[PDB]
Formats: C-alpha cells, structure tokens, sequence
C-alpha cells in the first residue's frame, strides 16, 4: 500500500518532522512550504517549495489567498508527488497562510486522482488570538470540500489533557506528539507487520467520504486496562461538540505492550461497541508499543457523523453546505 504524509506550512511540516523522529515506517514523508528557511531546518526526507513567484521563498505572510496561489502556481509539483499513491495524509496547522491556503488545493488534487485523502488539521490555541481562529475556520470550510475525511484537532483540547508547559515551544511539542500518534496509529496497522493488521481496503471503506472526523485516545494499565482505556478514549475527544458515540464509522487502533496478548482486543471491542452507536461500522487493528509494559492505548478515529458540526470554546461551528 502506498501511503504518503504531506506537511503543509510550518506547523504541518513540524508534525511530519515529529512523525519521522518517532520512527514512522513504511510511509513516504514530505514537507511543503512557501518559507524556504523553515524547510531547510527539517529532517523530513522530502522537502518541496511552492510559491517561488508569489512569495520569493519568504512565506505567505499569514494570507491564505497567497498560500492558495502558491499551490496553484506549482500544481505540477504537487501532482508529481501524488503519483503512485493509495492514501495521503495532509497535515496542516490552520490559521496561517500556507497550510490554510494550500492544503485545500493539495487535497482536491489528490482526491481527483482517486487517492484516499485524509486531512489532519489543527485549530489554534486560545493564546494565538481570535483572528487566527477565524482564518482557520474559514480555511477548514474549503479543506472539507476537498477531502474524504478531515480530522480536526483543537490545540486547546490537547493543552487541557496534558501537563502544563512553560514555553510555547513545549506546548507545540505536545501537539506534534499527539498528531504523530494519531497518524502512526493508522499507518502502522496497514503498512507494517502489526499485531492485528487491517487491509487498506477497510481503511478506505471506513474513511472514504467520511467528512468531519474526531479522535479520542486513552491509556490503560494493570488489571482493568481495557475498561480504563476505552472509557478515557471515548470521553476525551480532541474536538468538542459531537460525541464519538454518535459516529457511524470508526477506525480503532489498540497499541499493546509486548507482554499483552492479542486477545485483549476482544474485551476492548466489546467495550467500544457497548459505548458507541449500535449501528456503527468499526474496523480495528493492534500494534506494539515499544518500551511499554502492562499497557494499552486505545485510539479512536470517529467519522461519518449525522451532522458536520462542532464547538470551539463558546462558538458552535457549522458550515454552509455539506456535500
Ligand atoms: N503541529 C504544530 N503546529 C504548530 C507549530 N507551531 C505553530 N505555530 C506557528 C505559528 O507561530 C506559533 C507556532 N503551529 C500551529 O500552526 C498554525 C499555523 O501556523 P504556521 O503553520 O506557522 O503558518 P504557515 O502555514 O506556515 O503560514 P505562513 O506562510 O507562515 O503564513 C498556528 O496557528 C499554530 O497553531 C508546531 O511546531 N507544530
Ligand atoms: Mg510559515
């Protein structure tokens, strides 16, 4: 199965860099940016500029329209990277110019090529201010038109669920860690020899035209680990306003330490089926978590919601038209 992960803009690129550092295997990684200095700092193996003419290699100045133009100008570069691909993850931090503006053009180009197109988009922290969030939400409306599924993660939910950080740098490292777990949990059950592999065909049937997608993760240790992990995952969505229990399709990854036998999945999946929608179609895989002991992590990607709505702080977000 040919899977690619494409980071778009600075934040998106940083998440893909973390995936590389975390040892993602069996996938080809790319970083796309209009800011050439930032590209030069990355360890991601494939580094691609867009927008030389409109930005001169100096970034998009927080203007999504310039990110969009950069992608359109260089749509040939994008098509070349997307050749011979089954699935692509498009990782973007929404709220700047390049991720916000270019991600929809890359997504549309992939989807028109028949590639299973999964956006992995963050919404900004509250400390980034109100204008970055407005721009993020406007861009998300274009990204959704262009994607099979769009996983939306609100950085404030990561902060709520994580240790206090003392630098903005460290706040973003926690975001990158979560995004990396989220993506590696899907890829590793398809393209690496796993505890329980899933067929790519099943990942496609789960995510194709799924639309808004929400993730929740939970860890469990010791004797009650299945119940603890499942309860935490289902009650810890990384986007508010649409409970994981209403989704009609779900993709579940069970990470297991080496000492936990595979049949832990029997109990996990019974508990998940009891908690979520009775008619949900759920596909699941299992993969090893190195360096852990007496441990599982349950990660749930929930999609195919009845309504493509969510909440950010005190704002209920709906889009104009759902295709
Ligand atoms: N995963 C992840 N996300 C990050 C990271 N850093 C940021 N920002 C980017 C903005 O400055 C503060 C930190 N972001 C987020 O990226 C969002 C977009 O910023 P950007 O990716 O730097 O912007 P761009 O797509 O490069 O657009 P430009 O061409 O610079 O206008 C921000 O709102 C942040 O929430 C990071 O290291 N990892
Ligand atoms: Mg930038």
């Amino acid at each position: 199965c040919k899977i690619k992960v494409i980071g778009v803009g600075g934040g998106g690129s940083n998440a893909v860099n973390r995936m590389y550092e975390d040892g993602i295997e069996g996938v080809e990684l790319y970083a796309i940016n209009t800011d050439v200095q930032h590209l030069s700092t990355l360890k991601v193996p494939n580094k691609i500029q867009i927008g030389e003419k409109v930005t001169r290699g100096l970034g998009a100045g927080a203007k999504p329209e310039v990110g969009e133009e950069a992608a359109l100008e260089d749509i040939d570069k994008i098509k070349e990277i997307l050749r011979d691909t089954d699935m692509v993850f498009i990782s973007a931090g929404l709220g700047g110019g390049t991720g916000t503006g270019a991600a929809p053009v890359i997504a549309k180009t992939a989807k028109e090529m028949g590639i299973l197109t999964v956006a992995v988009a963050t919404l900004p922290f509250r400390f980034e201010g109100p204008r970055k969030m407005e721009k993020a939400l406007k861009g998300l409306e274009k990204l959704k038109e262009s994607s099979d599924a769009y996983i939306v993660i609100h950085n404030d939910k990561i902060k709520e669920l994580s240790n206090r950080t003392l630098t903005i740098k460290d706040a973003f490292k926690e975001v990158d860690s979560v995004l990396s777990k989220a993506v590696r949990g899907i890829t590793s059950i398809v393209v690496t020899p796993a505890v329980i592999n899933v067929d790519f065909a099943d990942v496609r049937t789960t995510l194709e035209e799924g639309g808004l997608s929400i993730i929740g993760m939970g860890e469990g240790r010791g004797d009650e680990k299945a119940d603890i992990a499942v309860e935490k995952a289902v009650t810890s969505p990384l986007l508010e306003g649409n409970t994981i229990e209403g989704a009609r399709r779900l993709l579940v990854t069970i990470w297991t330490s080496e000492d936990i036998p595979y049949d832990i999945v029997d109990e996990v999946m019974e508990r998940i089926h009891s908690k979520v929608h009775p008619e949900a179609e759920i596909i699941f895989g299992a993969v090893l978590e190195p360096q852990e002991q007496d441990f599982i992590r349950v990660a749930i990607v929930a999609t195919d919601f009845p309504e493509e709505k969510f909440q950010v702080g005190e704002k209920e977000v709906k889009f104009k038209v759902i295709k």
